[PDB]
């Protein structure tokens, strides 16, 4: 038996702080979009940029640059302090493993990210998987007794899978982690503004560009300073004659500064909105998802149907390629979705799936036309 | 006996197409000022982004993409398909010395950017210094001995530094450097949309920001076929599943996409105003800049007066530190420069100096009201 949505303003104010969507936008998980103020608050930056100068007006920026720290810090149980703006998730996890001292070794979930294993290996870290059940999700007693027996010098967690929307238990693996005196990375590239990211970890990452709707081109790195302070970063060698902290070394270099007060302007929105109500609404927009796609012929529904997250992916049952229907869908009902590859997770994924990852603002109308264009794609 | 200023429409033209400066502005080496054009083509994007889907948006802005990579390929004698965007110019040199294949080591000027040493270092190159003269410009003839009875695996020349506006000669040393069997990079941050940089390089970058007046967070890397195949990079590493070009695998990565779409603009409009009209506009800039400056006390000129770049360099004469006088100027006069501190070129600079850098805007007043300035400060 069905239930109703539960009805709440947020919904609503969401959607029109956004632009108008030309069709039907399901791939927030990908890339989300813009509020007018996040857009305006990147071209003012720009525009001061040309006017004050482009450093001066990045030094009067600093107010803007370090709320969004906070407010980041504030979600995921850290001080301002520990932050660091970075291009990405993909660029934060090199800047972490590539500084990395002494014995490079980790253990992860067989579901991790491929860049995130690609990275791993480049960095010279032998990777481990942790123990799982059916649908993906971590074993915390058995990873408890794995890690005691036998150890490794930290483990990564992702706490929200780009194929799968399966949340994982992150607190109770932090504590497990914890007790076998082992540090734990997070990649909260899905998980941040999503998932729960208060669960002390010692380093996590996330985008801009997803479920906080901020700009291209920019991430966050949070490490805890007993943790930070270890680390011996690749750039500038450890060396060098200008002395500055390990953070320090982390955020340096060439990036978008607009696109940055763009990303302090959007984790605000967050903040403002009330992240406990804006994530109790994503689960829901989940569970309407999975009760709305129960029912189709040649497609079925991955996650369990009362996971607390907006990622559901869908598995063909008569041999049709996801990237040839997410191709169809957009030039031709303007609907915007993911196809993801078995290379997104090689060590789990044994056929592709499409993904559809929609925010706080879908009806479930919007989900019904899906599921009809779904019916009717060749 | 001193000459006037050759009036061109040109010199307007860009400083109408530009947002009034609230000052002035003589700062074009660190940070220029983006056109509206180019401001309103980035927020549009990211409009774009948030319509029709991010991803979807970016595939849509491939003309773009590709006609700023053709306009990067055709100032420096590339072809469109030899460039790739970045992050910057220090992005760009990681990215290539980070790939190099075999025996590391380098030959580089003496003057050579901080920054760029440092990743020499981090990615195990040895660095020899080259043979210059008093003003740091390569003498030509004794480097083409030194490289044939000593050889380098590759050469890397800033055609023209951060911290000293001498126009290298960079055609006559490429020559000279393929004679001896050697390739050459060029550090082209402070010489693209300034010098001639078309003089047959193996790999050329450049930064959006600076004198094409683009973007921050934007760079561009040109590597020539031959060359390009021999790199084995980084990221992913060598024995990865996915093929791609090598090329393909240093682009990889999240950026701002609309800050690119954003350069394009910015080098169409050079392309557009012609690149040898702007070309000895800036030169003329420099020369008026010199003699503006012939006679101030408690400063002198370091360039030769007829050097055919924007950027010239003052050095006190009594003491003075450029840090404190460039900070007097912003916040007092509005007047915005840069102080070249010793690690911005540790193995030449023995003194700090104050770096104008104006694009073609500047008037003969403005150079006076700085002139002005610069004898009534603390
Ligand atoms: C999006 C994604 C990333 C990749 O981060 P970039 O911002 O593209 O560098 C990392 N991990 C997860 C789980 C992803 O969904
Ligand atoms: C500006 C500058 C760079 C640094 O490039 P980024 O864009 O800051 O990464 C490189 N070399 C020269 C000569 C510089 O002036």
């Amino acid at each position: 038996v069905p239930r109703g949505s539960h009805m709440v303003m947020l919904a609503q104010q969401w959607r029109d702080a956004r632009p108008k969507v030309a069709g039907l936008h399901l791939d927030s998980g990908a890339c989300s979009r813009q509020s007018f103020a996040v857009i305006d608050a990147t071209t003012a930056h720009a525009r001061h940029e040309a006017e004050v100068g482009g450093y001066v007006a990045a030094e009067a920026a600093t107010p803007a640059l370090d709320a969004g720290r906070a407010a980041v810090a504030s979600l995921i149980g850290f001080a301002a302090s520990d932050v660091v703006y970075t291009s990405g998730s993909n660029h934060a996890i090199d800047l972490l493993l590539s500084s990395w001292p002494g014995k490079r070794t980790l253990a992860c979930l067989p579901g991790e990210y491929g860049p995130n294993l690609s990275a791993m290996a480049a960095n010279g870290f032998q990777v481990r998987a942790l123990p799982v059940d059916d649908d993906g999700r971590v074993l915390v007693d058995e990873a408890s007794h794995e890690l005691s027996a036998h150890p490794v010098a930290l483990v990564h967690l992702t706490a929200l899978a780009s194929h799968r929307g399966i949340a994982q238990p992150a607190a109770e693996l932090v504590e497990a982690c914890h007790n076998a005196g082992i540090p734990v990375v997070i990649d909260a590239a899905q998980a941040l503004g999503h998932l729960d990211c208060n669960v002390g970890a010692d380093a996590v990452y996330s985008s801009s560009r997803k479920w906080l709707a901020g700009p291209r081109g920019v991430g966050v790195l949070a490490v805890r300073p007993e943790l930070a302070e270890r680390l011996q970063p690749r750039i500038p060698p450890s060396d060098w004659p200008i002395p500055m902290s390990v953070l320090e070394k982390l955020e340096l270099g060439e990036h978008n500064a607009a696109a940055r007060v763009g990303f302090s302007v959007a984790v605000g929105e967050h903040l403002a909105a009330g992240p406990t109500a804006v994530r109790e609404r994503l689960a829901e927009v989940g569970r309407l998802s999975r009760q709305v796609l129960a029912e189709v012929d040649g497609w079925r529904v991955v996650e369990p149907v009362d996971q607390p997250t907006a990622i559901t992916t869908l598995e063909s049952t008569d041999g049709a390629d996801p990237a040839s229907v997410r191709s169809w869908l957009i030039a031709e009902r303007g609907i915007v979705t993911t196809a993801c590859e078995l290379a997104r997770a090689p060590f789990e994924m044994r056929t592709p799936v499409l993904r559809i990852s929609p925010h706080v603002d879908v009806t479930v109308d919007e989900l019904e036309q899906f599921a009809a264009a779904l019916r009717e794609a060749p």
